[PDB]
C-alpha cells in the first residue's frame, strides 16, 4: 500500500507528551471532517491562523467580530487543547482606524507637539482597550499570548511601524502590562518574531527584551515563528537562539513552524505535487529529523511547538509560491501531504 493516512498512525503530541505541546494553526472551516479528526488525534494545542488578528476581531472601533475566534476556542475546549493567541499587537493585519486622528488623517503626519502627545495617548488607550476586551473574553482559554508580534526590523533595530513612530517602545511596554493586568499573574506573555535564528536579529530581540525586563515589563517568553526551509537556517543558529533567550530566564516556543521546499523567494516552484522529486521530501525528512532532535535535546527550555497548518493542501506557502511564479506553484512544508498521508518527515519525527 501507499503511505498510511494521518489518522492511522501514532499521534505526534503523544510522542512528545513529556517534552512540549504539539500544535497546529487552524481556520474555523477546518474543524470538521478529516482535518478535525487529524487535529483531535495529533495535536494538543491550537492557534488561530487569522481569526484572532486585530483586524479580524475589531475591524471597526467597537464593532467586535467574535464568531470565527469563538468557534476555534470551542473546539479547543471540547478536545482539551492548549490555545495560543495570534496576536494582540502587530504592525500588520491591524485596522487602519487605530492610527487615524480625530480629524480623519493619519497620526504619523501630525507636527504639533501637544497634538502628537495627545495622539500617543489616544492610540495607547485604543490598544489598551483592544487588549483588555480580548483578554477578558479569552483569559480562561488562552494558555500563551503573543502580546506583540514582529517588532524587530530585519535591517536592524526596532521596526519603525506606525506603532513605533507614535509611541516609541511604549506600545510594547503598555501591551505587556495590560495583558498581565487583565490576564492575571498566570497568563503566559510572549514576544513573537520570525528569523529569530539570524544572529543579528536574535541579538536585537535579546537586547530589547533584556532592557524591557529590567524596567519590570512582564515578559514570560519568546516565540520563534520558524518559517524555515530545507536549506536554511542552520541547526547551530537555531540552538544558539533558543539558548540565548533561556539564559534570560525566558520560555521558548516554536510558533509558526513550516519548512518550505524552496529558498527565498520561492522562484521556480513546482506546479504540481506529482512533479516534486522524492529527493526533496527525503532532504525535508533529514531536516525535520535533526530539528526535532534539537527540540528534544532542549525540551526543558521549550514548552510548545506549533506547525503553521495541518497538511500540505492548506498553507500560506502556496500563496507565496503563486506570488513568485505568476499565479501557479505549490509548496509542501508539513509531515502530512496534500492527501493527508504521512510523509518521510513524519517517520523521522515520530522516532
Ligand atoms: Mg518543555
Ligand atoms: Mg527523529
Amino acid at each position: 500500500n501507499d503511505q498510511p493516512f494521518a489518522w492511522q498512525v501514532a499521534s505526534l503530541s503523544e510522542r512528545y507528551q513529556e517534552q512540549f505541546d504539539i500544535g497546529a494553526a487552524v481556520e474555523p472551516y477546518q474543524l470538521e471532517g478529516r482535518q478535525a479528526q487529524i487535529l483531535k488525534h495529533h495535536y494538543n494545542s491550537l492557534v488561530a491562523e487569522n481569526a484572532m488578528k486585530p483586524v479580524s476581531l475589531q475591524p471597526r472601533e467597537g464593532e467586535w467580530n467574535w464568531e470565527g475566534a469563538d468557534k476555534i476556542v470551542e473546539f479547543a475546549r471540547k478536545h482539551n487543547m492548549e490555545l495560543r493567541f495570534h496576536t494582540l499587537v502587530w504592525h500588520s493585519q491591524v485596522p487602519e482606524w487605530f492610527f487615524i486622528d480625530e480629524n480623519g488623517n493619519r497620526m504619523v503626519d501630525e507636527t504639533d507637539p501637544e497634538k502628537r502627545k495627545a495622539n500617543k495617548q489616544l492610540l495607547l488607550e485604543r490598544m489598551e482597550n483592544h487588549i483588555k476586551t480580548v483578554v477578558e473574553r479569552y483569559k480562561d482559554d488562552v494558555t500563551s499570548w503573543d502580546v506583540v508580534n514582529e517588532v524587530i526590523d530585519d535591517d536592524g533595530g526596532l521596526r519603525e511601524s506606525e506603532w513605533y513612530q507614535i509611541t516609541g517602545t511604549d506600545y510594547i511596554k503598555v501591551a505587556f502590562e495590560t495583558a498581565r493586568k487583565y490576564g492575571g499573574e498566570e497568563a503566559k506573555l510572549y514576544i513573537n518574531d520570525y528569523n529569530t535564528e539570524n544572529p543579528s536579529k536574535r541579538d536585537d530581540l535579546y537586547n530589547l527584551v533584556k532592557d524591557l525586563l529590567e524596567q519590570g515589563v512582564p515578559i514570560d517568553g519568546v516565540g520563534h515563528q520558524s518559517h524555515i526551509s530545507i536549506g536554511r537556517p542552520s541547526i547551530e543558529d537555531t540552538r544558539a537562539s533558543f539558548e540565548k533567550f533561556t539564559s534570560l530566564g525566558l520560555d521558548n516556543q516554536v510558533t509558526e513552524l513550516d519548512m518550505s521546499l524552496y529558498g527565498w523567494p520561492p522562484t521556480g516552484a513546482y506546479t504540481s505535487y506529482d512533479d516534486i522529486p522524492e529527493e526533496l521530501f527525503q532532504a525535508q525528512a533529514d531536516r525535520y529529523d535533526q530539528l526535532f532532535e534539537l527540540y528534544e535535546e532542549l525540551s526543558a527550555t521549550i514548552s510548545s511547538v506549533t506547525f503553521w497548518g495541518i497538511a500540505d493542501n492548506h498553507t500560506w506557502l502556496d500563496d507565496r509560491a503563486r506570488e513568485y511564479n505568476n499565479g501557479v506553484g505549490v509548496d509542501a512544508p508539513f509531515v502530512f501531504d496534500h492527501n493527508y498521508r504521512v510523509k518521510p518527515a513524519y517517520w523521522r519525527i515520530i522516532d
